[PDB]
């Protein structure tokens, strides 16, 4: 891509209640953490969490970062199992 949906992935089994500013920093510090960005600054621009079926989208500043992040499939987060997958 990128094609909009090149830069966005499914996010599934979400902590209840947990916020869009807690779920992005949380994703750019790990993927920071985990050196999952090439280039300086922040993957993540924006998450947007559903009605409430537990999952969101995330959207990412570019493609290959959007690649990278499918790498935390499965990350814990406030002990949870994380379900990341292509939209
Ligand atoms: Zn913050
Ligand atoms: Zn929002």
């Amino acid at each position: 891509g990128p094609l909009g949906s090149a830069r966005r992935l499914y996010v599934g089994n979400i902590p209840f209640g947990i916020t869009e500013e807690a779920m992005m920093d949380f994703f750019n510090a790990q993927m920071r953490l985990g050196g999952l960005t090439q280039a300086p600054g922040n993957p993540v621009l924006a998450v947007q969490i559903n009605q409430d079926k537990n999952f969101a989208f995330l959207e990412f500043r570019s493609v290959d970062e959007t690649t990278q992040a499918m790498a935390f499939d499965g990350i814990i987060f406030q002990g949870q199992s994380l379900k990341i997958r292509r939209p």
